[PDB]
């Protein structure tokens, strides 16, 4: 309690003196509450102006047109303390899967330079504004890296001054770039050198790309086993207990020197403690605190969230074939058994997931694994939409399975080669594209964040009718040259100038290591489309005088934009499809 989040909060109090008060009509029965002072502030959804005057048919389709207009009472919520049993089988686990992890990768501590490379190429680093106006300034100034030191050198002592939450089923929880940077020095080696890639961690997706996705899947289902399970937990980041935040802090188990020191103060200061600062319109800033659930950077959560996520899911496989009878207690047998099992087929059973954060796809060794809920359950991570002793419903089908927003389809070319490709439907693609994040976008930079998704839907959607359409219509209504932006950056292999059917080639023939045969493809007629009623299925316009209207004028939409931009040199990508081909 107060030894460790004291010096924080007398601080805060101390530049607001002037304002302190002890409100005894407060909100917060789950967080500790310690006073309140004075404040008075707040971003919405714009409109992507090129994307929406080239998609006209979706100007009538509310799912589209509402996506662009615009719970806190899961947050101020408690999850109970595991039984013994599941607290054995955790930390047993956890022990475990952390060896794994560590077998052909080295803790290591991220650095100044690192981090300095990340601020000046726009990753959403979730910092604040203040004494520099950007990211991009601090770092440039020495000024800032000695109160990164004086910070350092207090958590090398083992206590914290600056490291505070500001909080903002989604909520995002900023801290100042100094404390972001500690938290990037102690754990950023985690998502900086793979460790959740495919080849490390067996379950894990980091860094694979939706291309990937698809083939991952297909390659779950080749195992002998029941069902796949994609079961989603009800708020993830409220259900993570301070037994989790205790198991993830064995990572630095494996660590020396100053970063053990580093990494251990991160975990007890800033994670198994926290201080937040929360806006309240009755408008005051509360200083609340609590020792659980998630709060980290949203790189860190990734990281933490998919191991968590693992070993929760492992315990559920473990459940399902009886390696324990009951939560309650594990017997000394029962513990070498887990032990066992782990060392047996604990590598087997992790390439039988698929895990990305809070998100899983498990393919078990039998349907057992459906009713098996106490340890999942005694965790905390109760399953979203079904009664909490209701069996799973499994797929049987890998093509049905959701996971990241998406199913996959398998499509075979005019040539017999298999893609497995990424979906959605059409009319979450569409809203998303027409929308863009915050202010001051000129006309230039809003024409490259629609370049952007046009090529991400080429790479992507290109088996979506009316994607590789609009796709075509956008990059031939921005400059041939433009170069595609982001503000907020999986692989993003659409983020380039190179000709898009390059691209595709390297992605989808090259790069590919389920296609055995490498013959490049030679113009996008041979890229194929889904049937048709599939294509309808999953949303399209096809079919639809509205849509039938939009491709034939297509040209007169393209120039419109064309004479809003002005005078530049563009290219008419319309004959890489048949109908334009004269
Ligand atoms: C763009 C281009 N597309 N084509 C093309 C592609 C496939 C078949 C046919 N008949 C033509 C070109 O010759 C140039
Ligand atoms: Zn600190
Ligand atoms: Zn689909």
């Amino acid at each position: 309690n107060l030894d460790i989040i004291g010096k924080r909060i007398e601080k805060i109090k101390q530049e607001h003196e002037t304002s302190w008060h002890y409100d005894q009509d407060h909100p917060y029965k789950t967080w500790a509450y310690h006073g309140s002072y004075e404040t008075k502030q707040t971003a919405s959804s714009m409109v992507n102006g090129v994307v929406r005057l080239l998609t006209k048919p979706w100007d009538i389709i509310p799912m589209v047109t509402q996506m662009a207009m615009t719970f806190k009472e899961k947050v101020d919520t408690r999850t109970q303390e595991p039984k013994e049993g599941t607290k054995k089988l955790m930390k047993i686990t956890a022990e475990w899967l952390w060896k794994e992890l560590g077998k052909k990768k080295t803790p290591r501590m991220c650095t100044r330079e690192e981090f300095t490379r990340k601020v000046r190429s726009n990753a959403a680093l979730g910092a604040i504004f203040n004494k520099w106006k950007s990211a991009r300034e601090a770092v440039e100034d020495s000024g800032f890296w000695e109160l990164v030191d004086k910070e350092r050198n207090l958590h090398l002592e083992g206590k914290c001054e600056t490291c505070v939450y500001n909080m903002m089923s989604r909520a995002i929880w900023y801290m100042w770039l100094g404390a972001r940077f500690l938290e990037f020095e102690a754990l950023g080696f985690l998502n900086e050198d793979h460790w959740f890639s495919r080849e490390n961690s067996l379950s894990g997706v980091e860094g694979e790309g939706l291309h990937k996705l698809g083939y991952i899947l297909r390659d779950v289902s080749k195992k002998e086993g029941g069902a796949m399970y994609a079961d989603d937990t009800a708020g993830w980041d409220t259900r993570i207990t301070l037994e989790d935040l205790k198991n993830e802090e064995m990572v630095t188990n494996h660590m020396e020197g100053e970063h053990k020191k580093l990494a251990e103060a991160i975990f007890k200061l800033t994670y198994q403690n926290k201080v937040v600062r929360v806006q309240r319109p009755t408008t005051v800033m509360d200083i609340i605190s609590r020792r659980d659930q998630r709060g980290s950077g949203q790189v860190v959560t990734y990281g933490l969230n998919t191991f968590t996520n693992m070993e929760a899911q492992l315990i559920r496989q473990m459940e399902g074939e009886g390696v324990f009878k009951s939560i309650q207690h594990l017997t000394v047998t029962e513990e070498i058994a887990v032990k066992n099992w782990l060392v047996r087929v604990g590598r087997e059973r992790l390439s039988r997931m698929a895990i990305s954060g809070d998100d899983c796809v498990v393919k078990p060794l039998d349907d057992r694994f459906a009713s098996a809920l106490t340890a999942l359950n005694d965790m905390g991570k109760v399953r979203k939409d079904i009664q909490q002793w209701e069996p799973s419903r499994g797929w049987n089908d890998w093509t049905q399975v959701p996971f990241c927003s998406h199913h996959f389809h398998e499509l075979i070319m005019k040539d017999g080669r298999v893609l497995v490709v990424p979906c959605r439907n059409q009319d979450e693609l569409i809203g998303r594209a027409r929308i863009s994040q915050g202010a001051g976008w000129s006309l230039r930079e809003t024409a490259c964040l629609g370049k952007s998704y046009a090529q991400m839907w080429s790479l992507m959607y290109f088996h979506r009718r009316d994607l590789r359409l609009a796709a075509n219509a956008i990059c031939s209504a921005v400059p041939s040259h433009w170069v595609p932006t982001s503000r907020t950056t999986a692989t993003h292999e659409w983020m380039t100038t190179e000709d898009m059917l390059t691209v595709w080639n390297r992605v989808w023939i090259q790069e590919n290591p389920w296609m055995e045969d490498k013959t490049p493809v030679e113009s996008w007629e041979e890229i194929p489309y889904l049937g048709k009623r599939e294509d309808q299925w999953c949303g399209s316009l096809i079919g639809l005088t509205s849509r039938a209207t939009w491709a034939k004028n297509i040209q007169t939409a393209i120039n419109q934009v064309r004479s809003l931009i002005g005078n530049e040199e563009y290219t008419d990508y319309m004959p890489s499809m048949k109908r334009f081909r004269r």
